[PDB]
């Protein structure tokens, strides 16, 4: 079976960096097509009771900031097996038990410039889709409760270039009409700015849907990272989301945010970031919707690494904010 | 709905630049697979009386002087939606209205590398393809009249590397069995050579077919550019291709040539090209046809661009002819 | 038509190479996705007897040592025709004779590292999968012989560097039981090393199976190489794969080995390549089999190539083992 | 020694229970003195690690609605031990360790009515305190985990005319400036409405404290019951508040809602409470408060117990309003 | 602070009834322990110039012709505030400003069975220290002027049984050795004999303090009180004591008299009531003291409240004598 | 002065009644918690040579089988004298003479159920703890020998609904390591079953203590009742209890038995009691115990008092068993 999901978003950018030649380069107004097609399908051998199941998703055709065409495998790739006792387990290139978390709901609507990689931790502070892993998801015990595990390997050793490597687990019940999650992942052996890392970081979080029409969403992570030299370094940060829904219209409301860095107990001075975003969503079909969205991202103003040179983030390109019109389409 | 191009065309090649060994490297016969797989479709919203149209077109698999795999997305993919009344807007990537009628017909078979990118004027004329682009194409107005018209961002400013931006826009007439096509397209904020240029293209052509079996296309191209320096040039070109059509037969014949620039109104002598083409093809079926083919390219011998630098035009490999069959198949 | 191969593998790596870091990056454990998606199809086309086929072979979505993501048209893709008559003639991007049997059956338990690509001879052996070729296979004449013969341009030339190419034949007879196979490559034109090389390489071997549930094959090759400054090289090798089959298992050893490299004569100490095998198979569907394998691999000790440099080699990255179960099926 | 917490808080309270009567005798203004007198010490045994506690602490002296005097020990009066490493077990009468979470924070601005004992369900949600009951505290794991465990007696087996048992647990982790809270209580054999009942009950809640000033708290409480003839009831609630603390001066609201109970399946049409308070505090003294406060609660319009005579619900008396100045003195 | 009165009267009582069981009953010897413990302190708020004040007092432990046992709060028991200024406000439980005056000086030594409780008429003449008050106190203005003034709760309105409520004022003027005492009091809402009552008493009196040693006290009482249905009572009484002191002793005579009731006008016959009492007074210590006392009470002979039944009084045990030792010390 | 004894059992009774429902109610374990506060203090008044001597003692806090709280003056609460010569009287609400040998020694470890409030007698046996009473304790004569004598007013007559009363005196000579224990008590006026009965009792004992650590005593108890209507009653019982004491350790064995009652000559079947008891005791601190215990009442089977209604005992309860741990600790 072919799959697609179809995704277009018309989006202007301002953004302020300080250099307006920078400006105008970086921002403007840009098509970020996030289409993909995709293959999957399950089989059963005829020797063995779990149910083969397989995927090749391709990428992002044409994102923004990016040129055209996308490969097969960019996203969601595996093979695997199921059986309705004990679940599901893959092996190939999926999202860690944790990144589903900050993705989802905590990253839309457009959050994700700081919550999905807004980062200012050093080392790595989670992994999000990874090409060298296995993850088992349990089943809906009692059809309330589910756990979600995986280990992998890293980005480096991906390629024999390093021996990185990481696990993760969450997990979610759902009393009713609320749904509690909680999330932890581990990476070791992660090389950056001349030292060696170790990041442990857990998420716990909280989801609503009632009848009145509000739903809602809220996010606590907390990140270490500890150095190689004995340096230690923690971050944390926040995301949750308030939205009605009435009719065929969503109005949602976002919020996220990470803070201040402390490294070795010391806090560095104005490096967290804000976002807030509005969102008004359409039900044009049951398979596809419209949406307008408007976001104001401030950002850090730096961070040394412990190499003593600067440390990419989020924030590192400037400040922006961003108003977009766009479609998504599922088959 | 998965829709297919194959196209294979065997294609010995012999330069003459003037470098034996470059002769030797260039020249040789190849393969060129231009064959393509895309995925469309339409959507009825439910709540929403325009349909919603889709499509996802791989690139070529395997070009000559080029190695192998594209991904999807890499030619025509894009968004939109069409009603009757107004005709069909599409967002994404598409091709300028002027380059659809530089590509057909003006620019087979063979006279692409004269007429299509064959360029020896500076900044940048107009765009093959383009990703960041709306497009809108008007319906057959009295079953006789037609427009294309379309905005979209530039190639350095879809990587948020500059503000490059254009516009164009066409129009079609049917007068029994001739169509005028007309076509405009500009460029602003083009960087390049050190400095900046704002290019217009002006482009007039003809297309008949008749009842005996002869028919016919010519057109007009008139370049101009500005550099940022005040500096002006302008250039001119024109193509033209005759074919008869008998049975299963129809016999070609094309001509294009870019004629001498002037560069603040001297003329650069001899940076003109032209190329004269002869073309057989054989309806084998209904869904595919074969050819053979052969072109013969005289190339300009160069123009040092506004940076004391050379400027690089199709020619600057050097002149060269080409013998080659091929096939191409609908699906 | 849509037929992906599907086809995951995990394998531990354990590395002895003299650098432990090398060692740590290059070793442990990863996921080798070799899953592909292909389209093929057929086509009588009205006016022409001969069938027309085409395929496009998508790339590995994620191999081990590798990224994500795989283009369209990476392996077996191609044009062509097929009778009763004369078989199949094809167009593309195809396998040449004899890499044909150098992968089957005579790389099969993981011998490649050493039969495949292993090579320690200057130049270019032979090809494997390559573009720019038209290959004819001719029909099992008498159901008993059958011919695959094939030219090609070499891998600089296709983009225009250089005038390397190729041509190759073999043939195969089946005395009952047994199958007997001999073939043959030439390169000619090529590169390296500061010279100008041709490849000669002949392969001859037998393969049998068996009702007993035995079935085996052997095959030696011969390689021989000039060199442009007047150098000979000649290296030999043999692959051999013993498999006895009961029920729905299949037990297989295999072996393979490059011997030591002779240069003007006189022969290069401590170059031979041997690799041994052992793989358990299980039939769990007719599409569909697992298997776990673990293989030894001994390398060179260097080869200094004719430009002072050294020459890169299979064993470049050293000794190592590899332990693995995988999955592989077929739609 | 002694210790007291001084407690006066003026309360005007206005009825709408739809007799004017009954409203005029509920209604007015009343003086609610839980002022209270207690005694409590420790002494280290001459032969054991275990220090021995003790507390005696007196009632509310002059209750609203309620008669002068009160006795010794009627608040949390008890014996027990503690050790740093394991914490401290005591005997008597406790707070269970769900209803401390109740009555902290969760019934904070005056919304007890309606999340303590505002119940619709049948059997014993949980127990406010009994007097027959050992109860485990864990010290605070790193400083940050603490479990709450305990067992008792019920409170009809405490008087020898019944059986009745419980036993409940609820634990606090704190997540940098966050506290999650969990909690459990079930209770058994009571005898109720004609019939014997099973409670099962389960708490979730969160609470944060920033230097902004914001300070919060949110609560699910899900509660079940079940009766031995067969009957089965549900019904959930929440309680959240939010809070501005600057200088002196924390400005609170607070919401709590019981929801519609589910019996057998079936709901029971408005069976809902639901309460509304706002609150300003002043900090007078390092050691007291005053405070003012005002609240609206709407309660169900009632609920046939399974004995087909009415069940008693904290709304049983109607619906009213109330506005209070109090002060609170801690010695 | 802790502070206890200790207090004990061993009393025998010969009743006359005019039934020897009643009377062997209700008479004969008994131990009346009226000791109390308490609780009080006073507190300046860091931020607010009044000082904060609480007082908890208990009850008496094992009154005469009670049971054992009294809890903490049921005697005067109130927060409240003072400044120099405006003298003090409290609130809780307090003496109504005219219940000071019928308690001291008018109701010792014994006098109270008359003047206290001892009322005929219906209604609700005054109130004994009820709570849900709040009172202020006055300063001594000019050192010789103070005011009392209180509004409170009704008794069953402090239960939501009513909404019974009163106000009361006293004032107090010293001349010289004198001072003159006024007070009123009236009660509304009160809920009797099957009407609603409004009671309306007015208290003047006057105490002297010589230095040779006399005192004396004396005191007019006048009783109002109207039903619901139109019917009023009046009834009116006097108290008045004299008493020498030399040395460390005290000599005390006592009487006080209810008088007859006139309902409507019409006054009914044989409804007053009067008390004759002696007591010595001996100075055991500066914080104690002794007494030895006899008293004579003659009680009235009934009258039916308006609900046709008999109505309660201080005589419906009928008359007795009562002869007295105790002791009272104070800490 | 304050003074607290706090005191926890833990303790669980398995009743066996011929009613299983009476078994489950009354059964199992509660916590009874007789912990008590106390005030007391002596002042030496400076007009008088005895000392004055006072106490307020609470009662038990939350015992077993009963609510919380108790009030102040529950327990041994009185004023009186004390001096050297003539020892000390005090006035109020204390132990008779003889209920203090009845509960020290022969009641504990737990045979008070059989021993103190057991019994079968008509009337009163005897009287507990008293209120309305005066008791004058003798000094230590001779440092061995001394009085205990007492007179108050009976339970009914302190509330004016009677006139029983009572006396009674014992006395105590300390031969060496023995004391010799004799005592009396009688009550008259006591109004039960329709009759008038004057209760005699007499009770002999003896009690050793010895550096063996060998301790013992054992008592016997005559009891005498003579009804209104003539009838006699005559039970009398026996309390002994050894005890072993090693380092910080005291065994105790108990057994205490009321007899058959014997009415107007005739003896009344099965109407003893016997109860048999072992303890183990710890001394953990000078001022506190650890103790377990095990018990075992054999209860009579019933008895109609003289108004042929059923009369309550101990056993009306029913047979049972208990064992607990406690606390003791002091002040
Ligand atoms: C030379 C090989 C090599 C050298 C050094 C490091 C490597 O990792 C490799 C490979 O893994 C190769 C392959 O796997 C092939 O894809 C490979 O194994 C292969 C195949 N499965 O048939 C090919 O035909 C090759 N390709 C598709 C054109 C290719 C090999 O050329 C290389
Ligand atoms: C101080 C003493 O004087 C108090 C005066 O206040 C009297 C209150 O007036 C009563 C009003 O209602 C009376 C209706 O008969
Ligand atoms: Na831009
Ligand atoms: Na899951
Ligand atoms: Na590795
Ligand atoms: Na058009
Ligand atoms: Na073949
Ligand atoms: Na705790
Ligand atoms: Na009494
Ligand atoms: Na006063
Ligand atoms: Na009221």
């Amino acid at each position: 079976e072919v799959y697609g999901i179809i995704a277009m978003q018309a989006a202007y950018r301002d953004y302020d960096s300080g250099d307006a030649k920078q400006d105008d380069n970086l921002g403007g107004m840009q098509l970020n097509n996030e289409s993909r097609i995709g293959f999957r399908g399950k089989k059963q051998f005829a020797n063995f009771e779990p149910t083969f199941i397989w995927q090749i998703e391709g990428g992002y055709v044409d994102p923004s900031f990016g040129g055209e065409g996308a490969g097969l495998g960019e996203r969601d790739t595996f093979v695997g097996f199921e059986s309705a006792s004990w679940g599901q387990v893959r092996l190939g290139r999926v999202l860690t038990p944790m990144y589903e978390l900050v993705d989802w709901p905590a990253s839309n609507p457009g959050l994700g410039d700081v919550y999905d990689w807004g980062g200012a931790i050093g080392g790595a502070k989670y992994q999000d889709r990874q090409s060298n892993t296995i993850r088992w998801d349990s089943p809906m015990y009692a059809d309330k409760f589910s756990i979600d595990a995986a280990v992998g390997a890293g980005d480096k050793a991906g390629l024999g270039a390093g021996d990185d490597y990481w696990g993760g687990i969450a997990a979610h019940y759902k009393l009713g009409p609320l749904q509690l999650d909680a999330a932890y992942e581990g990476n070791r052996n992660i090389e950056a700015e001349g030292q060696t890392w170790e990041n442990n970081t857990y998420l716990v979080g909280v989801q609503g849907w009632f009848e009145n029409g509000i739903s809602f969403f809220a996010q606590y992570k907390y990140m270490e990272a500890d150095a190689s030299n004995g340096v230690n370094e923690k971050q944390d940060a926040m995301s949750a989301g308030l939205m009605y829904t009435t009719g065929d219209w969503q109005y949602k409301l976002g919020y996220a945010a990470n803070f201040d860095l402390e490294r070795d107990g010391k806090t560095l001075s104005n490096t967290s970031d804000d976002v807030v975003s509005a969102q008004i969503m359409y039900f044009v079909d049951p398979s596809a919707v419209l949406y307008a969205r408007a976001r104001m991202n401030d950002f850090n103003e730096g961070l040394d690494g412990l190499d003593d040179a600067a440390r990419w983030t989020s924030g590192t390109n400037g400040d922006y904010n961003e108003y977009s019109v766009g479609v998504e389409y599922y088959f």
